[PDB]
């Protein structure tokens, strides 16, 4: 509807699969090469499917600060014939707070959904599902089941990705370029 929404349907129709885990199916981001990013509850194991098709995985590490905290990002190589446009340059170098960002999801469930979710506060510490988190972005939006794996991006920058919330809230957790490198 607006240019947050133009970058936001331009990362979705190239950088985005359905990933699915038996936990579920989760908008996946590509971010480079054959490496993509999945919230770390969807329990990646050694076979994931990827648009239907069986997937082998290559490599699948769930990152943690150097305070041994978890960050909810599981980054995956999938055994695919094909790769992901490079996006990393549209990553943020550091821990930031936000204006104007979208959500958007790509599942069976909610094909082609873009939510604008307005401004992002870098929140930090989260007790999220029990697990203590860190590098969480909080938005002011009522999310719900189905919109894990959604990402999160301002005009120029992929920022998160959807992890949780909690009715009213609804919480990211950052995308750092070098996490990439």
């Amino acid at each position: 509807m607006g240019p947050g929404f133009d970058f936001a349907q331009a990362i979705m129709k190239k950088n985005t699969v359905i990933a699915r885990t038996e936990k579920g199916e989760f908008t996946m981001l590509g971010v480079y090469d054959r490496v993509a990013v999945i919230p770390t509850h969807a329990s990646v194991g050694e076979i994931i499917y990827i648009n239907d098709v069986e997937t082998r995985v290559l490599d699948a590490c769930a990152l943690r600060d150097l305070t041994d905290t978890n960050l909810e990002i599981t980054i995956v190589k999938l055994d695919r014939n094909q790769k992901f446009r490079d996006i990393r340059h549209f990553l943020p170098r550091c821990e930031d707070d936000y204006n104007d960002a979208v959500l958007s999801v790509h599942t069976s469930k909610f094909p082609n959904m873009y939510i604008p979710v307005g401004q992002v506060t870098n929140y930090g510490f989260l007790n999220l599902g029990g697990t203590p988190t860190h590098r969480i972005l909080m938005y002011n939006f009522p999310t719900r089941a189905g919109q894990c794996g959604g990402v999160v991006t301002t005009t120029g920058k992929v920022i998160g990705i959807h992890v949780g919330g909690n009715g009213a809230q609804g919480f990211a957790a950052m995308l750092l370029h070098s996490y990439f490198t």
